[PDB]
């Protein structure tokens, strides 16, 4: 779809077969998820955002769902504030921005 | 134009006279910007993302061109590793997602 932005960008997404809410986020290189049990082996990582660094979770080859559009990918779980969907997979399901 | 995400979405910018490199960021509320003297009077706020907040100042009705797209609006001024063009700027310029 065509989305504005005169709202946040939020959409609900598929992972680990639950559902939930997140921000279609241009800003963000990767994708970063509050905490969460998710299946699978995982690799401690460090993410810096606007306020310094956190500690998260990694999970590579991730099934997630957004709006429908399947994406397969790394997800990083940890203490964000916000769940949010970044370009490695915004990319994935084809999102571009345009004006 | 059409901006694709396999990189950071990255534009120039004319601000306070200066041009400078921003992030076209859908995840993001309002407009951050690298530290600068601009003129007039502000107001001091926190804003938070991932690893916390940082202080900024609040600057009201400023003048931003963005890829020859003229926009006018709120502009927050602090120590963030790079410039945010937010959603409070990207509608007035016309910015969408699209996928
Ligand atoms: C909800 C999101 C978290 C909000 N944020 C915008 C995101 O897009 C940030 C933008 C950003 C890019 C690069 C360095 C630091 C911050 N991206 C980001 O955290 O991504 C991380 C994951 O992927 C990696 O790549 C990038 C850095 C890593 S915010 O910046 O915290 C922000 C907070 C308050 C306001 C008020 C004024 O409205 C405006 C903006």
């Amino acid at each position: 779809p065509q989305i504005t932005l005169w709202k946040r960008p939020l959409v609900t997404i598929k992972i680990g077969g639950q559902l939930k809410e997140a921000l279609l986020d241009t800003g963000a290189d990767d994708t970063v998820l509050e905490e969460m049990n998710l299946p699978g082996r995982w690799k401690p990582k460090m993410i810096g955002g606007i306020g310094g660094f956190i500690k998260v979770r990694q999970y590579d080859q991730i099934l997630i769902e957004i709006c429908g559009h399947k994406a397969i990918g790394t997800v990083l779980v940890g203490p964000t504030p916000v769940n949010i969907i970044g370009r490695n997979l915004l990319t994935q399901i084809g999102c571009t921005l345009n004006f």
